[PDB]
């Protein structure tokens, strides 16, 4: 039985409404994608099937670019993995950019008959592309795509012919724009990119009352405060830690929408956000182009360096509730996780925490998850009673956001398990 309903809105397309009146953490919809691949950064990293990145991987044979953790997930990941095989074969060492990647596994899961569970809602077809909103930049950069497509898909592709009428090229890419969803891992580091035509459905909010989260490439929605009945559903196609300028600019160029929600009118959180001196921060803010970058392609140890600069040349002046500075201290503490450098890590960790308090307010899975990696590195150091209380906060927070059909909460019971443990018996 369904809690959702597509309908027409005022002005904003189609979007996504309440049957019955849902309370925080309540589960409105699962998918897997219509189709999905590991993004740029992350190929040879994390398996191309279940998006877990394991020490060694097994290369495919016949193209030795996809890579996968077992011969299970080679088998599952075959159908998909079949008709894109030659292609990725023959561009070596040259990979295409995610959309035509995306695309090609796309085009061949439309004229697939059998019906889609993720297009339960609304189809491939019924995608907004923005056609008639889009500059002439953009479309220039889609007609390089649409090309970059028709050369990468030689081997299996000619011509329109061999794909359904009512599929257009260029069209595709524009729905691709404005369409995708960015699939991240556990921790929270982005590594892949797919489609879920029905969560498309949702339009944007800065202050939304629903929120999504990845189980590997599974997908759940799920309500993160009260909803009315006949309330529309809203999430933050966004990352949280970005001014109300840099929002509407986003949204505008991305998007083809000027965004009127409270927060953008209000500049609500700007002035915190934007806390220190212009001369100083925009020098960070310049820094970090390149370590995101870095980041995407998990090199930790050229991340830390270049984190690790920063921190110590501005502690004198630029506060940490700076988002800049802020995202250096969270790239810097995750860069240290993964290379075994815990103290450090909780270190650069603790720093961030009343920051996404104040950035992430009410249930918000990116700060849960945060919480939690703070609350697992306390239980690493000895400092239980501060653990106990993060992971206790970690739990609120991630029972709305990640539930219990999310397999993180199970690792999340076991660390609080084990802290209890280690309380009790000193
Ligand atoms: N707050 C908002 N204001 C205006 N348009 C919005 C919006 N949030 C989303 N949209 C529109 O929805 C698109 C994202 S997909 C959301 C579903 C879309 N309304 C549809 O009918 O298919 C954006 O490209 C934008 O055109
Ligand atoms: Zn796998
Ligand atoms: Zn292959
Ligand atoms: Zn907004």
């Amino acid at each position: 039985p369904l809690k959702v309903e597509k309908f027409a809105t005022a002005n904003r397309g189609n979007g996504l409404r309440a049957v019955t009146p849902l309370r925080p953490g309540e589960l409105l919809f699962r998918s897997d994608p219509l189709a999905y691949t590991v993004c740029k950064g992350s190929r040879g990293v994390v398996c191309d099937r279940c998006l877990l990145g394991k020490e060694k991987l097994m290369r495919c044979s016949q193209c030795r670019v996809a890579k996968y953790c077992s011969a299970k997930c080679q088998k599952k990941a075959w159908p998909d993995h079949k008709r894109e095989c030659k292609c990725l074969k023959s561009c070596k060492p040259r990979y295409p950019p995610d959309s035509v990647r995306l695309l090609g596994r796309v085009v061949f899961k439309l004229m697939d008959g059998a019906p889609s569970e993720s297009e339960k809602l609304y189809s491939f077809y019924d995608l907004e592309s923005n056609i008639n909103k889009l500059t002439e930049d953009r479309k220039e950069g889609l007609r390089q795509l649409v090309m970059t497509f028709q050369h990468f898909m030689r081997e299996e592709i000619q011509d329109a012919s061999q794909l359904p009428p009512a599929f257009d090229l260029f069209e595709a890419f524009a729905k691709v724009i404005c369409n995708s969803f960015t699939i991240c891992n556990a921790e929270m580091q982005e590594v892949g990119v797919g489609l879920y035509p029905s969560i498309s459905l949702l339009n944007h909010s800065c202050d939304p009352n629903c929120s999504i989260v990845f189980n590997g490439p599974h997908l759940l929605l799920r309500a993160v405060r009260d909803i009315e009945v006949g309330e529309e559903l809203t999430i933050c196609y966004l990352d949280m830690l970005m001014t109300s300028e840099e929002r509407r600019k986003q949204l505008r160029d991305q998007y083809c929408f000027e965004c009127d929600c409270f927060r953008c009118q209000t500049q609500d959180k700007d002035a915190d956000m934007l806390t220190g001196d212009e001369q100083v921060w925009k020098e960070v803010q310049e820094s970090l182009k390149k370590i995101e970058e870095l980041k995407a392609h998990w090199k930790w140890e050229q991340v830390l360096a270049m984190c690790q600069a920063i921190i110590s040349s501005n502690s004198e002046r630029l506060p940490d509730i700076n988002i800049y500075q802020l995202k250096v201290l969270d790239c810097a503490m995750d860069a240290c996780i993964n290379l075994g450098l815990l103290e450090e890590a909780l270190f650069y960790g603790t720093r961030t925490m009343e920051p996404y308090r104040i950035f992430f307010p009410g249930s918000h899975p990116v700060r849960g998850v945060q919480v939690m990696k703070v609350g697992k590195l306390q239980l690493h150091q000895g400092m239980f009673p501060q653990a106990m209380k993060n992971l206790r906060l970690a739990f609120d927070i991630m029972r709305v956001t990640h539930g219990r059909e999310h397999s993180l909460i199970e690792d999340l019971i076991l660390l609080l398990e084990e802290c209890d443990a280690n309380i009790r018996a000193s």
